[PDB]
């Protein structure tokens, strides 16, 4: 018994007591006879209340009778005030059907008989849920406002329908007429409502938020609306002159912009899961700014921190290629024949000759780790992969380093575990940085591959051979040697080697396990390539390849403005004081027509 | 603080210093009264320079404002000259400015009072950079040219245009015409530029070249203008006569021929980084050209030089398949019980029975060489690849033949390290000779597989061969005679065999790295294949697979002539000199028209 069952079945209640009711019924069929002989001579009580707690006027203005709503009007005039007391239209008068159906006289006519503009309808079935197939909002101007009705909208204003009236959601008019469908014809509708604004700076109808902390302007872009965005750039732009085919414009790029508390609209576009705000990002005003972002402190800055990145994991990985070593101390070798360890263990480390050379290089692998969650564990406080998972990745990383340092000080035979999930998670999080024209998009995807698949190697390989660096080389060699390592395990990339496999001995959990993920990343590179050959010139697809690679440029751009301090990365645009333009900052763009 | 920020900044504080001063104010709101106000009555000195450099005429001019100009030159006839002080816009005048917006009164009266028609505007927005939306030259003619303004170019040579002007990059008005977007309609004002020329068969307009040689036509072919291209081709093409519906017309042929220094059109084409300029051999007085070169000549030749290039690299192998052999003398075998070498090193060679007939095999392979070395490396003096990398692998070859002689004659015992990495360069450069309808197609490029496959597995069999020539073959004996070795690195070209694996033997540095790159060259070949199988019949873009090919062909054609002697491969078209059309060559092409 579902919510919307019980409104189908309140719907054919409804038509059942308009059967019943000869009042309502008469109202529905508008007989004018039928209405004269009941309300003139022992007519039912004329407030009668239907199934949707609905008058006979309520009913006279859902069918388009005007006829019958002007007796019933005439022949009791309070009935116009009434709402309906259902809980589904908890609020919705006559006007609101009045106009939404654009019956201009029923409209002109409750407005005579003096209907309140400002009556909300708070009912279940205006609400903004995507079960309702529209959203108007609550009062009757809104209602004007979304069926186009130029004539109802000034209508409702010569009565007194306050524009800045906000819904239960704190939405203005014009925050819902963002929200249509009909966006080429909302653009319209939407200058005729600011034209009654208070004409005053201050106050301004464009200005006043949503509950969300939207203004209208930011929620076109947070929506993708893309009609109603271009048209509200065209009020916070500037022609700064005409030199023949040029036009060098100046943007407003205030709401456009950081320094919101968390508010820019890059912030809100990169993080929302509507992809269709994808698209906002590539307008005349937004697409200048983040490429200038990108161009200059945006590249560098990512391919420096990624350079630190790449020397802070191949040093971790220096530490765990040479780990302290211990022989098979126990004879428990000879027990369990399958056991192949020649485990090691060992707290000789203090006395130190070659030994100090990696201390120093953990020290860096843990200040580096507690640095990586100095700056990320503050972050999820205040959740979205556009860029990769490079986030999750790089906080497991240094879990994994923390535990394997408390994994440490207690001498815990289990140290393979948590510090090999380190070395795929270290390197595999390097090919994140790989974000530093069919064909040379074929040729650009596919040095890709190659970024993506020596970094994986280099994870695994590191992997399997710390895996094996305890066990016994003469059965299961793959991995004798890091130089080995790499080369079997860039074979065992291309399923070339039939991978390691052994039965009648015993290898350790690891590998059943690493392996497991290695064969499956493998194949998924090999199933990323293949896409990127075909799908490269296949179609224009190409460009749905692309635009979410420059998303994810765009995505990364904003993470790096996060936390990179005010002395780096010069806020975009110029500013406007002295100038004399100013306290907003503005981008200077000029465009060649042909 | 990139020079962008700069002119961002200055834009800005140009319109400041226009707010600032009330005559540049005046000049721009176009205010006359304020301007007789001012300049009549204590008004402001008028040879104000804005922060542009700028007089208030340059204000004037720049907003299409004529009332407020005739007032700023009849109050200060002066100011007409003056032009931009300023960096960004050094030399330019009134005159420009008023050009460009297509101002026809302004410039009739500027010229009126007897303005600049040789004024270089040298400022660094006019430059010819990529930064910079627009470019149309230095004097004010060619201003007019590029805005397809045909009123205003006349009235400029009316009053003494000199239509010869070179910018500082040495371009006439009629290069910078074919370096402009809208090709068709310059094609217009293209031929009314001509015809103010001197009317003299010397000093041509036409002929006048580019400071880097090129002259208008010549320079339409390496910018890709197939439209001002094929109008240029009008002038240089004669109509013999014309038979029903055939027309057989006859080509000048002169700049798009050898015997420039360098200058010829074709090696301009096949040398320049513009994808766009690949279309201009497929014009219909080039591709007629190139087709002749390469059916007979052309096509003939890279098949000689092919087979004799198969043969010197077939003895290449025949000398390192059959190499001096020796015993392992030494008893290391028994220390380092992984080494397997049956290392030989020999200089017992001078005394011959079987030897001698290598050593004459030895002696092509060093004369051929530097035959290659002597081709080749006196042409780097004098670099691209459409054709393929062949250049670049044909020197290193011949390097690492070179390094094993070398190699010898020091009994050195990495002998196997350049002479293995010649064995894949060697052949592998083979495969180029490759070059010699949509399923047609795809039997074409499969043939190309059948011809690049077979050329890899004799390279890489080869190196694998003398990898192993001198290891055990009880343990890792994949390889232990060239037809097993062939049979085996065919069957590891498609991964059928676990490659050469072995670890409890230390098999020699060469294999790790020989392997490493016939795994991938393996791959991409089958890569490479399914691209060739479903591109050919996925769209039309076969054809995008297959100019390529054509235009690697006649990159080909084009390298051949340049070494080959003139006795062999004689000029194309017909000489004209007794004919009587004389000293140009010209090509006889007929067509059918339906
Ligand atoms: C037709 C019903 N009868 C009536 O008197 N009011 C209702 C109007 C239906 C509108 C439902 C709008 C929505 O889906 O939210
Ligand atoms: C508008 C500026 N004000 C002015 O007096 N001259 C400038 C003209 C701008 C042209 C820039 C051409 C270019 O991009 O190179």
């Amino acid at each position: 018994e579902s919510w919307a069952q019980s409104r189908d079945e309140q719907n054919l209640l409804q038509q059942k007591r308009i059967w019943e009711s000869p009042l309502l019924l008469a109202a529905k069929e508008n007989n004018v006879q039928a209405l004269y002989k009941l309300l003139k001579f022992e007519g039912c009580e004329v407030h009668q209340k239907g199934a949707m707690g609905e008058t006979a006027l309520h009913i006279a203005a859902l069918y388009d009778n005007n006829e019958a709503a002007q007796v019933l009007m005439e022949a009791a005039p309070e009935l116009v005030f009434e709402p309906m007391t259902s809980e589904l239209y908890e609020g919705q008068t006559a006007l609101h059907i009045a106009v939404i159906n654009q019956n201009v006289n029923l409209v002109r006519a409750l407005l005579a008989r003096g209907a309140s503009v400002s009556a909300r309808a708070t009912g279940s079935v205006f609400h903004y849920r995507p079960h309702n197939l529209i959203y108007y909002g609550e009062h009757p101007l809104s209602f004007a406002a979304c069926v186009g009705s130029e004539e109802i909208v000034r209508l409702l204003i010569e009565h007194g329908a306050d524009i800045r009236a906000q819904d239960s959601l704190g939405n203005t008019v014009l925050h819902i007429l963002i929200l249509q469908p009909n966006k080429t014809f909302a653009c319209q509708m939407y200058n005729l409502l600011l034209s009654y604004d208070g004409g005053d700076h201050l106050k301004s109808l464009e200005l006043v938020p949503n509950n969300q902390g939207l203004t209208p302007f930011k929620l076109a872009g947070v929506e993708g609306n893309i009609v109603m965005f271009q048209h509200l750039m065209q009020k916070r732009k500037h022609i700064q002159w005409t030199y023949g085919p040029l036009t060098s414009t100046l943007y407003d790029l205030t709401e456009i912009d950081s320094s919101g508390d968390d508010q820019s609209l890059l912030e809100l576009i990169v993080t929302t899961k509507k992809r269709e705000a994808r698209q906002i990002l590539d307008q005349t005003p937004v697409k200048e700014l983040v490429s200038l972002k990108w161009k200059r402190y945006g590249r560098p800055y990512f391919c420096v921190l990624g350079a630190i990145y790449v020397l802070y994991i191949i040093c971790f990985t220096m530490c765990c290629v040479y780990r302290p070593l211990k022989p098979r101390i126990t004879n428990r070798t000879n027990p369990r024949d399958n056991t192949l360890l020649q485990q090691k263990l060992l707290q000789e480390a203090y006395v130190t000759p070659k030994d100090d050379l990696r201390l120093v290089g953990e020290l860096v692998s843990i200040v580096g780790a507690v640095i990586i969650l100095l700056v990320e564990i503050p972050d999820i406080f205040r959740q979205t992969i556009l860029g990769g998972p490079f986030h999750v990745i790089i906080v497991t990383y240094a879990f994994m380093v923390l535990v394997t340092m408390v994994m440490r000080l207690t001498n815990s035979d289990g140290e393979v575990v948590p510090m090999s999930f380190a070395l795929v998670l270290g390197w595999c999080n390097v090919m994140y940085f790989a974000r530093g024209m069919i064909q040379k998009m074929i040729f650009g995807d596919l040095m890709r591959f190659c970024w993506q698949m020596a970094v994986v190697i280099l994870g695994f390989a590191s992997a399997f051979y710390i895996i094996f660096q305890t066990e016994d080389p003469d059965e299961l060699g793959h991995f004798y040697d890091y130089p080995m390592a790499l080369f079997s395990t860039f074979e065992l990339f291309l399923t070339i080697i039939d991978g390691p496999a052994n039965y009648d001995v015993d290898l350790p959990f690891m590998y059943s396990i690493t392996y497991a993920a290695f064969a499956i990343i493998a194949t998924l590179l090999m199933l990323n390539l293949l896409i990127a050959m075909m799908g490269d010139t296949h179609w224009r697809v190409a460009h749905e390849r692309d635009e979410l690679w420059r998303a994810q440029v765009v995505a990364t751009t904003v993470m790096l403005e996060r936390k990179l301090p005010r002395c780096l990365w010069p806020r975009s645009g110029i500013c406007g004081r002295e100038y004399g333009l100013g306290d907003r900052w503005f981008l200077r763009v000029e465009d060649r027509q042909d």
